[PDB]
């Protein structure tokens, strides 16, 4: 059950589709970025069409919607990465084994400007920076802390009923950490410069 | 899409079901175990009915069946753990970030043994305060595999000029494999828990 906006893959399971500037889908993604990164130049935006990553993500979304007895489990967040990680992420998504002050998971920023720091979106030899727009199953979240290998329990009376994610700040979060494969789908890659 | 031989779970998402000696289901597991741990005795065998683990596992298996086109990608393997880990494995499965370094490391992931005897060592199936040892019987998506190396955080590429097209698992020896290591969530389904004693 692959999404409408996806374009035809001629019976293939993975492609990167460059968005046409000026069109509905490109503008939507551009505006999410420019909210905090308007001083940056966008070279291009690619839609990640990864059927396998999508199916595994969607199964986890349906599980979490049942578990939490609501939708509102999903947020659109940013992830800056070096150019040499881009192919792996395109194919395999986010892997916690590859500063973890709020725990040993994969980090995602509320604001593109946070992910646009050179420490995350490392400029390549040409000054090209890379940032993903990511669907993340943040679900029910709590404040994290160093050393977590999974999120904490909602009640230590029930040690295996866990929060879905952890944050820096529960009232006003600026980052989310997830600890399980297939809790994040890389949806768009932004290639840009300072 | 839950298997039809499972107990009705009454909209419950998780259940441990105690098997009866004399059932084929019990005897096949007991024989797979006593093959290499005839010196131990089984207290009980529980089938693990975890709907979410099952669904995510079967999705990964369908993907590996399509990707590798005509394979036996699945093996039935053993995993000894301590009693404190059993609640978490039962609900959430096998988490590489919780994994013990193995005495012979072929990568930083979750280890599964071909032989019950390996998993029966106190170093994995640690006796609890009552002398109970715990070992899972696990469907593991071993797929296409190679000899691993202590440094691995993911399985290696099949081809060094295409670094993202990976082996599915690694092993100690490709000709006589006696353990497997997997580096991803939902690549292992814990099907049965054997509680045993000396
Ligand atoms: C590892 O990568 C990141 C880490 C991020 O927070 C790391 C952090 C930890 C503790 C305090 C603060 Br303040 C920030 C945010 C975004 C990315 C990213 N790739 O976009």
């Amino acid at each position: 059950n692959l999404p409408e906006h996806w374009t035809d893959m001629n019976h293939q399971l993975f492609c990167m589709v460059q968005l046409e500037p000026g069109q509905s889908e490109y503008n939507t993604i551009k505006d999410k970025f420019t909210r905090t990164c308007s001083s940056y130049a966008i070279e291009k935006i690619e839609r990640i069409q990864n059927a396998f990553l999508w199916q595994s993500y969607q199964v986890k979304k349906r599980q979490m919607d049942i578990k939490n007895d609501h939708k509102n489990n999903e947020r659109l967040l940013f992830h800056g990465t070096d150019a040499d990680s881009v192919p792996y992420v395109n194919q395999h998504g986010f892997n916690r084994s590859c500063a973890v002050s709020y725990g040993k998971g994969t980090y995602f920023a509320v604001d593109a400007s946070y992910s646009a720091k050179d420490t995350y979106s490392k400029p390549d030899s040409n000054g090209r920076k890379h940032m993903y727009v990511v669907r993340v199953l943040t679900g029910v979240f709590t404040k994290g802390r160093a050393g977590l290998v999974t999120p904490p329990p909602k009640n230590p009376h029930n040690p295996t009923d866990l929060f879905d994610s952890v944050t820096n700040n529960t009232r006003s979060p600026k980052l989310f950490v997830v600890f399980f494969d297939n809790q994040a789908y890389p949806e768009y890659l932004i290639t840009f410069t300072a």
